């Protein structure tokens, strides 16, 4: 060529100019530019702080992240150097691109394989576990892992071609073998079927010994329990557990806690003469019976004032049918005297003491579990179609509506990079405060 075969010059089939044109332009380049900082700022946390780089867990998030970055650095570099400055593609410039965006991903995919070892040694091997998992071992891994991910980006630069081979050329990429992406996808496919039989495998297990649920029951007229309620509902929130929290007056008592491995009843006491609960909380205390209190772990919290005779009755009252009933009573009831909000070091602590009733290690093989299914099939999500694409292109000829949705579905690969640091924001509570350590 020619016209020149170059890096991200698609069909570009245009329903409108030039806005689409200049709008998706700055669009796409400020989308692009944002991935590479977000991604950068993750790789910045890691490094700066020990505690973290220690971690054998973020020898994986970093990896990730590296990933999504090399990826979203080549999507501006190559997106400024023809949309910007029309420049041309050699046959090496092209392949290198490429390669780097076919490394990004099979990074990932590794990076997501060598996770489902360490989980599968954790399930197996529990007790020997964090001396068998080390830093020394997983930085081992995860360079192994680059290496072959790089070595099959380089493979098309360096051999595999069209134009070195004289083979069949791919309708999708220039320069590229098909038999090449035969190889390419049958491996990624591979280990990403696994991957999800092992995630799947990894979570079940997970909730073998303990779900991570909490559920919160409050009655509250004023809002003082409820306020005190949603205090305790944030702390476990962080602490690891998956908390349900709802008002008495919206739930049946029939299995009521069933599927929740930690209940917190709370009740303010209304004794105008006498002792009484909270209205909205009366019918689940008149049938606590059929909630499945038995065996199960509860505590009791409530909102009272010590001028009354009997100083929030209404949480001894539902702690004694709580003992009558079998349930395990983690610890000794919240009594809020007064304004919650005047006493709030006491509900957090008491919330904190609370949390122990699942062990951590429960909780965290849990959230890690959970998290690692969401990188999946967030990861299924946009690079999915992709490959869907790729697999037209190999065994038959591609459509004229294939290449259309391509332009869309490579965009899809690119904020998978995007949100993966928003992921790693909300499920890794330690990296929060690493960010917050540098302010
Ligand atoms: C095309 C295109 C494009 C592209 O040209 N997008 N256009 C779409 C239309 C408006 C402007 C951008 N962007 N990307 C892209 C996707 C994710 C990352 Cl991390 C990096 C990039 Cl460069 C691609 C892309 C490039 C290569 C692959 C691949 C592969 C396995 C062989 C998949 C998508
Ligand atoms: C008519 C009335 C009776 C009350 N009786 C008691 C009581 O017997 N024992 C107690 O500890 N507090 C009693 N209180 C105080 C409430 O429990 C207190 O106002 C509580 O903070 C309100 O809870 P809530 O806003 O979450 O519904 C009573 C308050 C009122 C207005
Ligand atoms: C393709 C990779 C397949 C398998 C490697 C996974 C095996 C990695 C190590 C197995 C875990 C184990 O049992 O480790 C023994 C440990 O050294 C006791 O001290
Ligand atoms: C050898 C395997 C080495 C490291 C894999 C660690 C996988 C743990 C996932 C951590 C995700 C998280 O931190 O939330
Ligand atoms: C993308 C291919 C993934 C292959 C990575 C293999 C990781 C190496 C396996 C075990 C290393 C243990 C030391």
């Amino acid at each position: 060529g020619g016209r020149g075969e170059n890096f991200m010059d698609i069909e570009c089939f245009m329903v409108l100019n030039p806005s689409q044109q200049l709008a998706i332009a700055v669009l796409s380049l400020t989308l692009g530019t944002f991935t590479v900082l977000e991604n950068l700022l993750v790789l910045c946390v890691i490094l700066h702080s020990r505690s973290l780089r220690c971690r054998p867990s973020y020898h994986f998030i970093g990896s990730l992240a590296v990933a999504d970055l090399l990826g979203s650095v080549i999507f501006v570099y190559s997106f400024i150097d023809f949309h910007v400055f029309h420049r041309k593609d050699s046959r090496n410039v092209f392949l290198f691109k490429l390669g780097g965006v076919t490394a990004s991903f099979t990074a990932s995919v590794g990076s997501l394989f060598l996770a489902a070892i360490d989980r599968y040694i954790s399930i197996h091997r529990p007790l020997a576990y964090k001396r068998i998992v080390t830093r020394p071992k997983a930085v081992v891994a995860f360079c192994l892992m680059w290496t072959i991910a790089i070595v099959i980006a380089v493979l098309p630069l360096l051999g595999w071609n069209c134009e070195k081979l004289q083979s069949v050329c791919s309708d999708i990429f220039p320069h590229i073998d098909k038999t090449y992406l035969m190889f390419w996808i049958g491996v990624v496919s591979v280990l990403l079927l696994f991957i999800v039989y092992a995630y799947m495998y990894i979570l079940w297990k997970a909730h073998s010994h303990a779900v991570a649920k909490a559920l919160i029951v409050y009655g509250s007229t004023t809002g003082n329990t409820e306020y005190t309620a949603e205090t305790i509902a944030r702390e476990l929130a962080d602490a690891g557990y998956e908390v349900d929290s709802r008002d008495a007056a919206s739930v049946e008592a029939g299995g009521l806690f069933e599927g929740f491995d930690l209940v917190l009843l709370g009740c303010s006491t209304w004794g105008d003469d006498s002792i009484e609960l909270q209205d909205d909380f009366i019918p689940l205390f008149d049938s606590l019976e059929e909630t499945g209190a038995q065996g199960r772990k509860v505590a009791c919290f409530g909102c009272g004032d010590s001028s009354w005779e009997y100083f929030c009755g209404a949480v001894d009252a539902i702690e004694e049918k709580l003992k009558n009933l079998g349930a395990e009573i983690v610890q000794d009831g919240l009594r809020i005297d007064g304004d919650p909000r005047a006493a709030r070091d006491d509900i957090v602590g008491w919330a904190h003491d609370v949390r122990g009733a699942i062990p951590d290690q429960a909780r965290m093989d849990i959230e890690l579990a959970k998290t690692l299914v969401l990188i999946l099939v967030v990861l299924i999500i946009c690079w999915g179609p992709l490959l869907a694409i790729m697999v037209y292109d190999v065994f038959g000829k591609m459509n004229k509506l294939i290449k259309t949705v391509f332009a869309f579905c490579s965009m899809l690969c690119l904020l998978n990079s995007t949100v993966n640091p928003i992921i790693y924001a909300l499920r890794s509570k330690d990296l929060r405060h690493a960010f917050r350590s540098m302010f």
